[PDB]
């Protein structure tokens, strides 16, 4: 329930801090990783016996470094499969402690822009997470179509037409939390 929401972009490295203190007497540290559909996996470290185990092979999930006073999980390269709950269960001589992360994966859209026939322009934001928002300058008569994909990404495709014959150059803004992208299009 009490958790840290964390947003990480595709292909970037993510670091999930369990705690950072020389005072916490951790005997065993376990990360439990849960997904909506994908099966769960675990990385565990025995600080007493200096031994470790993993059921996360092929998921690019490891200990950032050997855990001591700053136990930290590392995702070397974030991918859609990484979205889920990351729970750090700490066993100390006094009892149990926990740190929960809710990891969200952001996918930047792949954009394209092009003029069409009869003073139309097309702006597309391919497979973004969340869906990108497309806006035009100046205002046109547009049709925007969004397609949700099974991986959680959304493709947005916009086609406009401008009445005013004083309009020769149009601008498309593709807004996204990972960064805005805009380009101007010369009408036919
Ligand atoms: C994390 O906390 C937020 C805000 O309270 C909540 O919306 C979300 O569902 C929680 N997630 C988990 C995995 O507990
Ligand atoms: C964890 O286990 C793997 C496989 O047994 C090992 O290669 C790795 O060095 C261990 N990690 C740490 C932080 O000791
Ligand atoms: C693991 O990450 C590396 C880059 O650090 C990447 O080349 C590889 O394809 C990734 N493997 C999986 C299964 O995600
Ligand atoms: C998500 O699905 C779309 C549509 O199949 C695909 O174009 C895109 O490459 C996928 N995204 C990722 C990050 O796998
Ligand atoms: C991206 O564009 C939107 C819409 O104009 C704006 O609200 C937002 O501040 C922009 N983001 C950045 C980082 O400039």
């Amino acid at each position: 329930q009490v958790n840290t929401t964390m947003s990480v972009q595709m292909d970037k490295k993510a670091l999930l801090c369990c705690f950072s203190s020389p005072l916490i007497n951790a005997v065993l540290i376990t990360w439990i990783i849960k997904h909506r559909h994908l099966p769960s996996c675990t990385i565990a470290y025995n600080l007493d016996k200096k031994t470790n185990e993993t059921s996360c092979l092929g998921r690019n999930i490891t200990w950032a470094s050997t855990p001591d006073h700053s136990p930290e999980l590392q995702i070397s390269a974030v991918a859609l499969q990484h979205e889920g709950t990351y729970t750090c269960e700490i066993v100390t001589p006094e009892g149990n402690l926990e740190k929960v992360y809710d990891l969200q994966v952001l996918v930047p859209p792949e954009v394209t822009y092009f003029p069409g026939k009869n003073r139309t322009a097309v702006c597309e934001a391919m497979a973004g997470k969340p869906a990108a928002q497309i806006s035009w300058t100046p205002d046109g008569d547009c049709v925007t179509k969004s397609e949700s994909h099974s991986n959680g990404t959304v493709t947005v495709r916009s086609t406009c037409h401008w009445e005013q014959n004083n309009v020769s150059v149009v601008s498309c803004l593709v807004s996204h939390s990972t960064g805005n992208q805009s380009l101007s299009i010369e009408l036919s």
